[PDB]
């Protein structure tokens, strides 16, 4: 469950870190996607991977 949804259940962290056991909905598997590629970017790079994806955040956000 911490590399991809074992039989519909997948491990997403929290908003301090800590791993938690979802059910692989589009929503969780957007958010272990963000996890992968945005949240784990330091502060230095966060805001100007930010603005370069916008189109495709807004996106996937509205969608899923």
């Amino acid at each position: 469950t911490y590399k991809k949804p074992t039989g519909g259940i997948v491990t997403v962290r929290s908003e301090m870190g800590e791993p938690i056991h979802k059910i692989a909905t589009r929503g969780v598997m957007l958010w272990k996607e963000f996890d992968e590629t945005i949240f784990n970017l330091p502060k230095n790079k966060l805001v100007p991977t930010l603005e370069a994806k916008r189109d495709y955040i807004i996106s996937r956000l509205n969608a899923d």
